[PDB]
C-alpha cells in the first residue's frame, strides 16, 4: 500500500520505510534542481558521493519540506525522521 505525496505541485505515490534515515526522491525531481549539500559515501568497488536536495511536498495532505537524494527509482523514499506523525494515528 503505497502513501500519497505531492512534490512541487506534482502528486505521485511514495513509500514509507523506517530503515532510510532520510526522504529519496527519482532525480526526476532534481533534473533541474541543485543539491545544497553532497555527502560522502565508501563502497567496496569504490568511493561514491550522494548529492542532498532540499525540496517541499505534501505527505498525506501535509506540506512538508526535507532533504531528499536522486535515485533511479520512479517513486519516492519517506524516512521516519521526516514523517514523524505517521508513526502515531491520525486524530
Amino acid at each position: 500500500q503505497p502513501l500519497e505525496a505531492e512534490i512541487k505541485g506534482t502528486k505521485l505515490k511514495a513509500h514509507w520505510d523506517s530503515g532510510a534515515t532520510i526522504t529519496c526522491v527519482p532525480e526526476a525531481f532534481l533534473e533541474d534542481e541543485r543539491p545544497i549539500q553532497t555527502m560522502l559515501i565508501k563502497t567496496i568497488h569504490g568511493e561514491k558521493q550522494q548529492d542532498v536536495y532540499y525540496l517541499t511536498f505534501k505527505v498525506q495532505g501535509r506540506k512538508v519540506e526535507a532533504e531528499v537524494l536522486a535515485s533511479p527509482y520512479d517513486y519516492i523514499l519517506l524516512n521516519p525522521s521526516d514523517v514523524p506523525w505517521l508513526m502515531k494515528k491520525p486524530l
